[PDB]
């Protein structure tokens, strides 16, 4: 499983609707979180709940913000921050091959579904119900965002010697 | 070395005494992290991803356009954090980074081949070793990760 994380002072996040016509606006928005985490999540071919497991436990335990004086003191649930979970199959863009992205190594997008859904339901229960947005899996998403430092995280559980 | 790679419909950058030193209209944001060990090649092999990768699609095919094709600004952020040492704590430690006064120095190499291969006008830059601000519009969202040590 594959995670870029950031921190962001806020985001707005919006999706292309099922149901476009001639002459009419395609975006909606869905989702907006204030300071905290935005999570850009990929869900490999080969995952296990384990790889979920740890992405969730990461993710809500990276120490990423300041305190009064200390530096990188405070979590996501410290702070009562958001988290704003974002599924994204491009994090397995292959891109040895020459110019063309091939995403071969990523979940088939059933189970892909199911597998994601599982884990925003695991944010949820592991921190905090109102603190977990979400965007729309499968759909072409605008993402409206003000980086905080910027501070990007990458995570892959494949680097990771997991059980 | 690390990047990651962002399609985007803009991005302002800011920084402290907030002031806007950076903007692009559509392209990338690539964030951009040196290792310790990186050489030139790794960085040749990034800054060729960054303005090749087909992130873009044509009107019959999908992946078919890069940032070059259409025109289109990079905006290049250093990122030290995309050497965390998350495997080892929950506080970021940035032992894999390269040393940040050598690494400005090999920054500034990296930019200039951007500028070389591309040209001038399209690659605009943060502010190395500050803080900075980011609003960015995130197209698709279209993320893209390369390790170099991965290869
Ligand atoms: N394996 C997967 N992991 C995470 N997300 C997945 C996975 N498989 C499918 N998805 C979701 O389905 C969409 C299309 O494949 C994925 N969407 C995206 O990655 C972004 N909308 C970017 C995008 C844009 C255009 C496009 O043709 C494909 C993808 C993701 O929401
Ligand atoms: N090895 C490096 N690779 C990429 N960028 C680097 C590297 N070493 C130093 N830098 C630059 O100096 C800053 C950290 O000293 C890096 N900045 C950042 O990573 C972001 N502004 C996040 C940040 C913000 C504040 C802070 O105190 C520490 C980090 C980068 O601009």
């Amino acid at each position: 499983m594959r995670v870029v994380i950031q921190r962001v002072k806020g985001a707005i996040l919006s999706v292309r609707k099922e149901n476009i016509g001639e002459n009419e606006k395609e975006l909606e928005i869905i989702s907006e979180i204030k300071n905290g985490l935005i999570c850009f999540l990929g869900i490999h071919k080969n995952d296990t709940w384990e790889d979920a497991l740890y992405i969730i436990r990461k993710c809500l335990n990276l120490r990423l913000w300041n305190n009064d004086n200390k530096t990188w003191d405070k979590n996501v649930k410290d702070l009562n921050y958001e988290l704003l979970i974002v599924s994204q199959f491009t994090l397995f863009g292959n891109t040895k091959k020459g110019n063309k992205p091939d995403f071969h190594l990523a979940k088939e997008p059933n189970e892909a579904l199911i597998f994601y859904n599982k884990i925003i339901d695991e944010f949820k229960k592991q921190y905090n119900d109102d603190k977990i947005k979400i965007g729309k899996f499968g759909n072409y998403m605008n993402i409206d965002v003000t980086n905080d430092g910027p501070v990007t995280i990458y995570i892959d559980t494949h680097d990771i010697n997991l059980n």
